[PDB]
């Protein structure tokens, strides 16, 4: 079996993608961000504090014929940016694009922090790293993709993001289409539980590529591209007038300016980010300053292939017995 969903970003910026997902009997549709850096699929729902919901759409388990309480079974999550949410699991009927898995753990939010109440279009997560990163406690629940992966034609799914534009979501298959060239297919470490892989090297605009090993993860979840300072210094150095600002949090570029491209290795291919990609407008409206698509990971502690990176690929997720990570231009 099969599935396919259209995925489209909450913005003018691409700050987050949110792909449509059925949950329940009768079927009940929330808007939930895909999130290859977390392994729980949780939701704003009728037990969510009243005074932290703003306009998201709630599922009500007590409307559905096939909801089942997970009796006991508890979660509590917290994100790279400060962002929490916890609650109970209940099982359910969990759909997307098609395809169908019975018995998932729904996650029902009881309490959510501010970064999640002020985002009335994403309704919750759905977390697609290892089932080994599962905040359910005391028995650990399986993601979805670990769930329908037997359904499945092929245990692979497709992340094919676009720019300012929808794109789409394949479970099962790979669609030959959407990509030009070959896939170039690279090693994934499941020791953190991540989709983690190593890139080969880099190169700023037209110079030279520079061969090093780094390592990170490749995540949907994440807006940016966090990279080692090293290598976030030699971009903006070809920036007039880019700085780092400690007020904002990150490095800041005049709006004026035209900014290069940034290529990225995957085995002995290349993968190049245009310029534009890069450019998040301005730090506050009317603003003549504006923010950067690429930042340090150096307070954060893991290098991370976000949203800026992945968009610029066809990006495959082999959940074969030996996972891999596939790259190719589109």
């Amino acid at each position: 079996s099969t599935g396919s969903a259209t995925t489209t970003p909450i913005d003018s910026l691409d700050d987050a993608y949110i792909t449509p997902v059925q949950i329940g009997t009768p079927a009940q549709t929330l808007n939930l961000d895909f999130d290859t850096g977390s392994s729980d699929l949780w939701v704003f729902s009728s037990e969510t504090t009243a005074s932290e919901v703003d306009g998201q759409t709630i599922y009500t388990p007590s409307k559905s014929t096939t909801a089942k309480l997970l009796s006991g079974a508890t979660w509590s999550i917290s994100y790279g940016d400060g962002s929490s949410s916890s609650g109970d699991v209940y099982t359910d009927t969990v759909s997307v694009g098609g395809l169908t898995v019975t018995g998932q753990a729904v996650e029902s939010a009881k309490k959510v922090s501010s970064s999640f109440t002020e985002d009335s279009t994403i309704d919750g997560l759905l977390g697609l790293a290892f089932s080994t990163l599962n905040t359910v406690s005391p028995t650990q629940q399986k993601t979805f993709f670990d769930n329908a992966k037997a359904s499945l034609d092929s245990p692979v799914f497709t992340a094919d993001l676009g720019y300012h534009a929808p794109g789409t979501y394949n479970f099962g298959f790979i669609d030959t289409t959407a990509y030009t060239g070959s896939i170039t297919y690279t090693a994934v470490s499941t020791k953190q539980g991540f989709w983690e892989w190593t890139s080969t090297g880099y190169a700023v605009g037209s110079g030279t590529f520079k061969s090093t090993s780094i390592d990170g993860i490749a995540d949907t979840g994440t807006t940016l591209l966090y990279l080692p300072a090293t290598v976030v210094s030699a971009y903006w150095a070809q920036v007039s007038g880019a700085k780092s600002s400690s007020s904002v949090g990150g490095y800041v570029f005049p709006c004026s300016a035209t900014l290069p491209s940034f290529t990225f290795g995957v085995g002995s291919a290349r993968i190049v980010i245009p310029g534009d990609y890069i450019d998040f407008g301005p730090i506050s409206t009317g603003s003549s300053s504006c923010f950067g698509g690429i930042q340090s990971s150096a307070g954060i502690g893991i290098n991370i292939f976000g949203d800026v990176a992945l968009k610029a690929a066809f990006v495959v997720f082999n959940g074969a017995t030996t996972p891999t990570l596939g790259f190719a231009s589109k």
